[PDB]
């Protein structure tokens, strides 16, 4: 299929918020700034569903961000690139520990299998996770996703970052309960760190001008 059943986030907003508030971390004590980045946007969520052959493709997104819905079955994504491609495989042991590899050779675009790393040499990345934080099902309560640059990958797991430095050319092309919001371009967020705790707030008109660029 592709790209079907097209929502927004809508009452689900609180998801884009927690990643701005582990993402703000970051930020000096006393601090007024406006971060801009890939962040995952409210509007082109997807959630595509309509045989083990068959597989959504997405073209020309520099970002891609999911979450899980809350019958439990598997999810498979590949970001292509080279030498080294991104493939995260999914298991339906939700409370033990998905993997994230970072190889050199050429991911399948559906699996049948579970948990492997075969696909190709030279990895920079063999991680396994549960799909779950802290193994309970504490789930589909936050975001997760992948930056691909030029200079490095941060994928985003359980509020956490993970930073893979190597230097690749990148693709556009991505093959993929689960659902999806590719990213294209950048969005702005104010971030204001003065009162205790960190606030955040969209910045889409006239401080918008001041910063889009
Ligand atoms: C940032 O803008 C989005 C709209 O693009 C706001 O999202 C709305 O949030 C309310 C309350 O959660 C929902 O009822 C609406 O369905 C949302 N509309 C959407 C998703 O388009 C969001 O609240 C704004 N955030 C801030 C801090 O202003
Ligand atoms: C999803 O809806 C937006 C409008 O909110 C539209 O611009 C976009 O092209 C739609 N995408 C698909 C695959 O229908
Ligand atoms: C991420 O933010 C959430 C929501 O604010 C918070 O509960 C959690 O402790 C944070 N996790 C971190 C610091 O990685
Ligand atoms: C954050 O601001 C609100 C008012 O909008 C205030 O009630 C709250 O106590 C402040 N947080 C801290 C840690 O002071």
């Amino acid at each position: 299929c592709s790209k079907f059943l097209n929502r927004t986030i809508g009452n689900h907003w609180n998801l884009i918020e927690n990643f701005l508030l582990n993402y703000s971390i970051r930020l000096p004590p006393n601090s007024d700034v406006v971060l801009g980045d890939y962040f995952p946007t409210v509007q082109p969520w997807f959630n595509c569903i309509r045989n083990n052959s068959l597989y959504v493709t997405m073209e020309n997104l520099k970002a891609l961000y999911w979450d899980y819905a809350t019958h439990r079955q598997r999810l498979h994504v590949v970001v292509k690139g080279k030498p080294y491609s991104i493939t995260v495989t999914t298991t339906r042991n939700f409370d033990a520990a998905a993997i994230i590899c970072i190889c050199k050779g050429s991911p399948p675009t559906t699996t049948t299998g579970n948990l492997d790393c075969n696909w190709g040499s030279d990895c920079r990345l063999n991680h396994k996770f549960p799909i779950c934080p802290s193994n309970s099902q504490n789930c589909g309560n936050m975001l997760y996703g992948l930056q691909w640059f030029t200079d490095e990958v941060v994928a985003y797991l359980h509020g956490a970052i993970y930073r893979i430095s190597f230097e690749n050319k990148w693709f556009g092309t991505v093959t993929l309960l689960w659902w999806f919001n590719p990213v294209y371009d950048v969005t702005y967020y104010r971030v204001n760190n003065k009162n205790g705790t960190t606030i955040v707030s969209n910045c889409t008109d006239q401080c918008a001008s001041y910063v889009d660029n």
